[PDB]
């Protein structure tokens, strides 16, 4: 069993048909398959999905399918690889609906892999809320700070900087993620990108926005 | 002294960012002027004052009927410590409430007034939920740490506490409690649950398009 880098792009078939909607003449599907494949860093990539539709528009980017049978993503995941057969080495999940997300993207994100450490590189991008300005409903009468009831208080500019998964990346050490059973694997890094970029295609006025960019 | 319920506006002329944002109009009356409408109809303040550095939105406060505390031309709290001193107050209650919430209405304030607790004294702040869950973030540490777990960062909405976030529009708090913490968030803080669209918060071109578009 030699490792192999490989890419999973989860894309189910049923906004009807997301995953087929094109954005400037090439599918949402086509262009993560595309930013896959011109990042160069892939031994295999796959395309897991349910409906032929999905299926027939992999195969014609030259990518892998894989059928999903009748009905989560780390599921998808874990499926995809034991379909390939691989348990060793690097894979990485390209959700289609970040079609901002370039070859260029996964190429620095990647570049911040460690092998040795094996830890998740995830794109994440600045939240405009900081999260520790914030706090949490325990029950209708209580809600907890975030951490101290002073950071309620302080400049976000003195605080640690925040960012949240943008969902356009997830690169893990495969025998961890199968492991581990998650995406997330400490010591985590991850790989920042604009607000821009970080479009989640979600409803028209997404691709409409994407589109635009 | 007897106890006082005060409302203090603060409200700076010339905005930095949205050039006399206070002043500018929405739906025929000023920013300022909401507010303090807001604070005119709760019907919850003794006094109610408009700390401001422009003549020009003195005149609409004192056109509104209410108090004027002209400023020099951390530091909101040091606003409303001057307010409180200027009127000789230190008894009672003492609400912020920024002229940049223009949605905030009256009732929000009836409502988030009857959350205060008179023994406890902790601050009652209206909040809305936050778009994005603050437990599915991560904070540079320098190398990156889960807020909370990292499993939290692979959870569902609803199986996560739900999260909220100071809106800005009204920090209510005991008087000498204010003082004596030199701050707005004290002990027992308790949130006042407010909508998105209510929650608007002014700051540019758009927001103030956004806020009427909402009101018509």
């Amino acid at each position: 069993m030699e490792k192999q880098n490989i890419a999973v792009i989860l894309a189910r078939q049923n906004l009807p048909l997301k995953n087929l909607r094109k954005m400037n003449g090439i599918s949402l599907l086509g262009h993560t398959i595309n930013a896959a494949i011109s990042s160069k860093c892939f031994d295999r990539i796959i395309v897991s999905t349910d409906g032929g539709l999905i299926a027939e528009e992999a195969k014609n980017f030259g990518v892998e399918v894989v059928l999903r049978p009748a009905e989560s993503s780390i599921s998808g995941v874990i499926h995809a690889l034991e379909t390939i057969g691989s348990n060793s080495g690097t894979v990485t999940l390209l959700q289609p609906t970040s079609p901002l997300r370039t070859g260029a993207h996964i190429r620095e994100a990647f570049s911040l892999f460690d092998e040795k450490i094996k830890g998740s590189v995830v794109s994440a991008c600045p939240m405009e809320h900081h999260p520790l300005k914030t706090l949490l409903q325990i029950n209708n009468g209580e809600y907890a700070p975030m951490r101290h009831l002073s950071d309620l208080e302080q400049p976000r500019q003195q605080l640690p900087q925040a960012f949240r998964p943008n969902g356009a990346i997830y690169i893990n050490d495969t025998a961890s993620l199968i492991a581990n059973n998650c995406f997330f694997i400490a010591p985590t890094k991850l790989y920042i990108m604009s607000h821009q970029d970080s479009i989640d295609i979600d409803t028209e006025l997404d691709l409409q926005q994407a589109e635009n960019i």
